[PDB]
């Protein structure tokens, strides 16, 4: 027919809804495992066998050794974090991990001087009108700008002739220091270990839009693709301007691998119980109180590498149908239900008020959402633990009757209930 | 179900490939015209009754008053060319446009130093390293680049406080300011008749997302989505950095509109019998000669605003199998092929040879498609005149023959056999 179908899973809030859960659980099997848009600052979480990892740049599956990681053009990529990255698994138990990892050509580069100038930008936003993004300053913001100005440079031209290389390396610097004069650049400092990461390279990469397509319609093959970040960090669609520069929503698996829509198949959306949010921007449930540090505290919301912790809130249904519009989630998985199992009642957002009035849809301009009521429903809780459920039976009344309630909500049949933090702490409705 | 799926129309080469003579014969009916992605730089030409236009940034379909016009979220505004353009056509017969048309609240705006910046970037990397982009200089690229750095302004925050938007207007300019300090700025100048446009614009403005859910998920419609630039023009997929800085691709219709991929129906990929490209960057069929000078003359391949000849050269298809791996075309359009009508034989490009060896993909990095050899088939021509062709038997044989090359080659269905200009000058095949 046409070929092989993706797998994708998509975060429907603002982050770390559990996505790396999910997708470690799904890859188990799969032939690829695939990145598509983003950075190194994903964060993505898992655990399996009492053996905690935090991949940032290589998919969450390049645990799997029979599968194969793979990242695709739409990614950018800081090289030192990357083997750093690498590293530091490699001293959890990761071995021949170089050997099933792919790297695409087209992909870009974020430089060193790129994370210094996120970092300016961030403190220069900081001390003028006293308010900035909330980036991880990891130049994820400014290889994007450099991406569309096509100043950037990509994978494909490091490996090509490094003389032409290191002149438009010259230059972009030259460019970016005129952002910032403040900004300094070891020039043949970075462009001296650049090179070496060149020849470490080199063995991985190939040509994202040739092997995706040999993949989709060569004999068939599971690829699952992992997004990153989150709807509502969205670029396009997100809090704009309180949001990262890349798509992560469906259509980044389009521009970020290079496959047709008709290549996409099953788009799961990872929802997490109550909702988090880090860095700054409007979050209409955010409970700073009692109830935010509990779920701050019951369900480790907080810096896995600074240890900041992120703003919680009660699950908010206004940002999760605007979610499914953009995505069209065929089906979701609900993380960190056991989170709530100690509250007696549980509220949660159905709708936005502004000026007793309620609004139609999600607004696009974030500092109106700093101004809208938000219309709760409060739900009784279960007032019981269920971190040991493996099925839909063991899940007490209250605990059903939630998932039911996103479920009937957001018109997407959830598929899974993340009750705890390990593989097996799943629940598989169908 | 999921609701009505979208067709989309795109470009398959490098760009003027007649697409808006595509999207005008598939919009006489259909119930929404929408743009996705790119800014007033499409060049979309339309006849129809003696009646030529050249659309840039209005959609192709802003003629029929049964249908709505609508700009999508991925695309770039630069209000002033908004106006300027609907006004020319505004004197060709055209009139309540005004009222068919919808914009997204979400679409970013290109301001007057972004087309001014756009200039000094191309002139400087001109003066210096004796080669630029070959930029339509109309702020597309620096717009982009503020939009990836969160920098940029939204249709939604013009229509909000005028005066957190003017702060926000001071600081980027300044910021372009520091790019290029020759670079002036006529501060409340400009801030001025934004605030004129504000007002113009109100009444057309509305939420894209939630516009274009309604759409697909309420009752059947039927919309039509105008791809701009092309395939190769891609910021992701085309001759980077020789390219445009939007995804001319598939994805960009999801990215660009807020639509999911299962939400996309027939994608048109619309392929001219010769190739031409109009900018810098590798063109390896390209035909400096004779025979350039004449496709390049019985096509009217020139600048339909600054009369910028394009360069013309044979069919590629290279450029058009790389190009359906990333698209997924369900069927072709083949435009101009009585341009070819004169010639005795035709020569069509199959494949690229670097160092007497067939390379096995387009490759990424553009310059090394500047040294490849192209390894051609040489077809015969039908030495006869086609414009009066209506259906497939009228074409003579030699003409049947090279429609049927491009389709095996490319293994994509041609459903169109453009042999004129006008509207009637279709031969829809099936
Ligand atoms: N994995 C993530 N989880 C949650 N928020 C994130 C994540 N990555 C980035 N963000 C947010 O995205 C915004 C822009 O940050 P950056 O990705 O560094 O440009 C900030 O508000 C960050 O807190
Ligand atoms: N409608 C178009 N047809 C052909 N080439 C185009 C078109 N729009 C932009 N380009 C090319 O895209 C590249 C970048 O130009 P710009 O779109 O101004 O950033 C240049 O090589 C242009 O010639």
């Amino acid at each position: 027919a046409t070929g092989s179908r993706v797998t994708v899973v998509l975060g429907a809030q603002w982050g770390d809804e559990g996505k790396g859960k999910v997708v470690d659980l799904l890859a188990t099997d799969a032939d690829i495992v695939s990145r598509c848009q983003g950075g190194n600052n994903a964060g993505h979480t898992v655990v399996v066998d009492g053996k905690e990892y935090d991949f940032h740049l290589l998919p969450s599956g390049i645990i799997n050794t029979k599968a194969v990681s793979f990242i695709g053009n739409g990614v950018v990529i800081h090289l030192p974090g990357l083997f750093e990255e690498a590293e530091k698994n490699e001293k959890k138990g990761l071995k021949d991990w170089e050997k099933r990892l792919i790297i695409s050509d087209r992909a870009h580069l974020v430089f060193d001087f790129h994370q210094a100038v996120d970092g300016l930008q961030e403190v220069q936003r900081q001390a003028q009108e006293g308010k900035n993004i909330g980036t991880t300053k990891k130049g994820i913001g400014p290889t994007y700008s450099s991406k569309a100005a096509r100043t950037g440079l990509r994978i494909c031209d490091l490996l090509s002739d490094f003389d032409e290389f290191s002149a438009r390396f010259k230059n972009l610097a030259h460019q970016h220091q005129s952002m910032f004069p403040t900004l300094e650049i070891d020039v043949e400092g970075q462009l001296k270990r650049l090179k070496g990461f060149a020849e470490r390279i080199r063995p991985m990469v190939r040509d994202g839009v040739y092997f995706m397509y040999e993949a989709l319609h060569g004999p068939p093959k599971k690829v699952l693709v992992e997004g990153a970040n989150a709807a509502l960090l969205d670029i396009d669609f997100g809090t704009y301007p309180f949001v990262t520069s890349s798509n992560c929503t469906v259509g980044g698996v389009c521009t970020g691998l290079g496959i047709p829509p008709q290549n996409i198949g099953d788009v799961y959306g990872v929802v997490k119980a109550y909702t988090t949010r880090v860095g700054i921007g409007a979050f209409p449930t955010e409970q700073i109180n009692e109830i935010g540090d509990l779920l701050q505290n019951r369900g480790h919301e907080w810096g896995v590498t600074t240890g900041r912790k992120r703003r919680c809130g009660w699950l908010d249904l206004m940002i999760l149908r605007y979610a499914h519009m953009v995505n069209g989630f065929t089906a979701l998985a609900l993380t960190k239900l056991d989170i709530l199992d100690v509250l007696s009642e549980i509220k949660v957002g159905i709708s936005y008020k502004l000026n007793g009035k309620r609004i139609p849809y999600f607004p696009a301009n974030q500092e109106i959402l700093q101004k809208v009521e938000v219309e709760y429903e409060t739900l009784p809780g279960w007032k019981a633990d269920t971190t040991g459920a493996r099925k839909w039976e063991d899940l007490p009344p209250q605990a059903q009757s939630y998932v039911r309630f996103v479920e009937n909500h957001m018109g997407v049949a959830v598929k899974w209930v993340g009750v705890g933090k390990s593989r097996e702490s799943m629940i598989q409705l169908f």
